[PDB]
């Protein structure tokens, strides 16, 4: 036997509705996460400052993620980028909200990293993952997307858009590339390698 040794969030109450009740569009995870942040802001259950949008990508925009609903089974989906929500609960236990995972929604941080992300040690280097972590308040204040990246060469949708107007701010109608970028000189928040990300938020 081994006992864990920071309070355990055994009675943790999710910060969002159940997965099937959440606003969701396939291939628009940046907006699915934005909508979760907006729910948390308006629900008055948790401080928004406990939550973060997390972009996952790399220089070549090819990242594997396992346990994804788009590819049932034991193989990864290779995304250009993917976005999830991280809630660092007040006791310190972190939870990941990924509407696209087959893992629980929400899922304990360490389990998500173990099963969905996996180690980068034996991964071919051009596939290794980096993480941009943005405070949910900053994400709501600053993110904008005009969805122009989701059109084919003739201007028609590659995947159907979410059923509400494009997210825009007073400052921008499109800055999605500044969140997908893993250059720390660009954009908002902090950029971590996988080992830095797990060191920062893991148990």
């Amino acid at each position: 036997q081994l006992m864990e040794g920071g309070p355990a969030a055994v009675h943790y109450q999710p910060a969002s509705p159940p997965r099937d009740a959440c606003v969701y569009s396939s291939c628009y995870s940046e907006e699915n996460v934005w909508k979760l942040c907006e729910y948390i802001k308006n629900h008055d259950q948790y401080p928004l400052e406990e939550c973060y949008a997390v972009f996952i990508s790399n220089e070549r925009k090819m990242i594997p993620i396992w346990k994804q609903q788009a590819r049932p089974g034991d193989g990864p989906v290779i995304w250009d980028y993917h976005v999830v929500l991280l809630h660092v609960s007040s006791g310190g236990q972190s939870f990941i909200y990924d509407l696209d995972t087959v893992l629980p929604f929400p899922c304990l941080f360490d389990t998500y990293v173990e099963d969905a992300i996996k180690s980068d040690d034996d991964i071919h280097p051009q596939f290794r993952r980096k993480f941009r972590v943005i405070c949910a308040d900053s994400y709501l204040k600053n993110f904008a997307s005009d969805r122009s990246h989701m059109k084919d060469s003739s201007g028609n949708w590659r995947e159907p858009p979410p059923p509400y107007p494009c997210i825009e701010t007073g400052d921008s109608k499109m800055n999605l590339n500044d969140f997908i970028s893993m250059d720390p000189k660009v954009g908002w928040g902090a950029v971590y390698t996988l080992s830095e990300f797990t060191h920062r938020f893991g148990s």
